[PDB]
């Protein structure tokens, strides 16, 4: 029963989930200066071409934007990753005011929202071993700002009245996840978790510097979404946000000079 607000936020998440006091917890604030250029880090290989989106889930905590990964349809590859990751859902966290919302911080500036494109290793066959695994998931973070309209996100958008409370699904099928990047792939990693219970230790962070911008309009509409179920006490869903956790004995990596 965990979730955002005063009695089962992220504050009390480490009661039921100790690891939320691990050594390599998500989110971090990217501090700009310190963060290391590697020249040796790989361009990202973005391979969305072939994406088969299937439908759209109101967990109670976001909206999961859910993908065929049973093939090599839309994958990641390159950038400061082994092998093969395969998209399985995309999701965002995002705030009740525009000033926050993302769970990464950037030279501790809060974004309005942050996408997660989630992705898991195929050597592990399925996402349930990969997140077993301390290479099991490469997640893509790109940051939301408000000011223009982001033209594919509004099929997104135009879908949530239809998934208003937690259990609603829809399908959404034929949505091309191209329409989310920003034009730059230049990028920040390093070796972090999940950022919702159970908060494993399986995640290989990629965060891109360039935010997309989405209108003010298409933030308020996540904001009418709910926590609750249906004929429950409405609750908004906002603020769906872990903070910046400390970075420990961890170093962020650039792309990028
Ligand atoms: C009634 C109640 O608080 N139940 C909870 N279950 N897990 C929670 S936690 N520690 O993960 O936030 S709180
Ligand atoms: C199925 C799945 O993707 N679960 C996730 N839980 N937290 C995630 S996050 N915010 O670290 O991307 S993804
Ligand atoms: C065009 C472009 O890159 N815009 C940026 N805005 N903020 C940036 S950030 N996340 O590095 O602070 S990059
Ligand atoms: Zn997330």
């Amino acid at each position: 029963h965990w979730g955002y607000g005063k009695h089962n936020g992220p504050e009390h998440w480490h009661k039921d989930f100790p690891i939320a006091k691990g050594e390599r917890q998500s989110p971090v604030d990217i501090d700009t200066h310190t963060a290391k250029y590697d020249p040796s880090l790989k361009p990202l290989s973005v391979s969305y071409d072939q994406a088969t989106s299937l439908r759209i889930l109101n967990n109670g905590h976001a909206f999961n934007v859910e993908f065929d990964d049973s093939q090599d349809k839309a994958v990641l590859k390159g950038g400061p990753l082994d092998g093969t990751y395969r998209l399985i859902q995309f999701h965002f966290h995002w705030g009740s005011l525009d000033g926050q919302g993302s769970e990464h911080t950037v030279d501790k500036k809060k974004y309005a929202a942050e996408l997660h494109l989630v992705h898991w290793n195929t050597k592990y066959g399925d996402f349930g071993k990969a997140v077993q695994q301390p290479d099991g998931l490469a997640v893509l973070g790109i940051f939301l700002k408000v000011g223009s309209a982001k033209p594919g996100l509004q099929k997104v958008v135009d879908v949530l009245d239809s998934i208003k409370t937690k259990g609603k699904s829809a399908d959404f099928t034929n949505f091309d996840p191209r329409g989310l990047l920003p034009e730059s792939l230049d990028y920040w990693t390093y070796p972090g978790s999940l950022t919702t219970p159970p908060l494993l230790e399986c995640v290989t962070w990629i965060v891109l510097k360039e935010p997309i911008s989405v209108s003010s309009e298409q933030v308020l509409k996540f904001r009418k979404l709910n926590f609750n179920g249906e004929g429950e006490p409405e609750e908004l869903m906002v603020d769906n946000w872990r903070p910046a956790q400390p970075l420990k004995n961890r170093q962020i990596k650039a792309s990028f000079k």
